[PDB]
């Protein structure tokens, strides 16, 4: 799984 | 802040 | 499962 | 916040 | 089961 | 806020 | 099921 | 806000 | 915000 | 399942 | 902001 | 799945 | 900042 | 900041 | 998967 | 993975 | 500043 | 600073 | 991966 | 793995 935080 | 988790 | 959070 | 979960 | 809160 | 869980 | 909330 | 669940 | 999970 | 968020 | 997840 | 937070 | 991966 | 991890 | 940031 | 923070 | 990662 | 890690 | 950082 | 830092 990916994760971005803006 | 968003945040998001594929 | 994915998960979002505006 | 909105937020979802698949 | 997915779920949304607005 | 508006709940859903499919 | 799909979910959509406005 | 308006709710569907198809 | 809007949200829709298909 | 996709996931959007306005 | 907005998030979408596919 | 991909991700995109505007 | 906007953030997307693929 | 924005952080993301593929 | 690829990562970009704005 | 890959990590990046703007 | 961006950044990006193939 | 930004920062990656490819 | 390539790195590239503006 | 490469590491860049601006």
């Amino acid at each position: 799984k990916a994760l971005g935080i803006s």
